[PDB]
């Protein structure tokens, strides 16, 4: 086994207000301890199904919203409970602290929207 | 304009090794400053044709690579000069200042791989 990679992924871990556990691609505890965590996932399965209800994290975080098409994903954020609306490509601060969730209103195959936690908490 | 967004993206930047920019999706100037820097994109047109020659950056780095359909990607890595073999999803540790760069073997549409740059500097 090759430690310089990570095969056993996505690492679901149960977080505050989701409904299933969310899946991690980096936690904080790989490759002797990372600064950053990231957690997403594909969006064409979870149009219209939001993964979570307002929920924080004690650190910053980003969301970044990708897509093989321009504009091929559109979700909404709600931030302090206003919503805000992002096209692919996109990304968006979430404030440490903040309430937030995303809302997928369209996506294609191959749509990611991914979590980018900005320290070591949940 | 809303301050809590970036649309613009992605942010082309010149990178050593590269024959065309680097689509970057985070850059350490964001949002007031953030602590890492994210490239990457979708690999479906990039199968057999890499974006660079074997490079470095003096910040610890990441490979993430996901698809949509589990093992729909595959990437070689090199790292100090030998290959290392991913299939999607898959993370791999890339040290400071250790010469690097991948080639995608296969991708699906939706397949991504993002250089996660765990500092400012490239």
């Amino acid at each position: 086994a090759d430690p310089e990679i990570v095969e056993g992924l996505p690492i679901p871990l149960a977080v505050a207000g989701h409904h299933q556990p969310a899946p991690f691609y980096l936690t904080a505890d790989m490759f002797g301890g990372l600064p950053v965590q990231l957690a997403g996932g594909e969006l064409s399965t979870l149009v219209g199904k939001p993964v979570a209800a307002p929920h924080t994290h004690p650190v910053d975080e980003l969301y970044l919203l990708v897509s093989p098409n321009k504009g091929g994903a559109r979700i909404e954020v709600q931030l302090d409970g206003r919503r805000h609306e992002l096209l692919s490509p996109a990304v968006m601060r979430i404030p440490a602290g903040s309430e937030h969730c995303f809302l997928t209103l369209e996506a294609e195959v191959g749509s990611y929207c991914f979590g980018i936690l900005l320290g070591d908490r949940l």
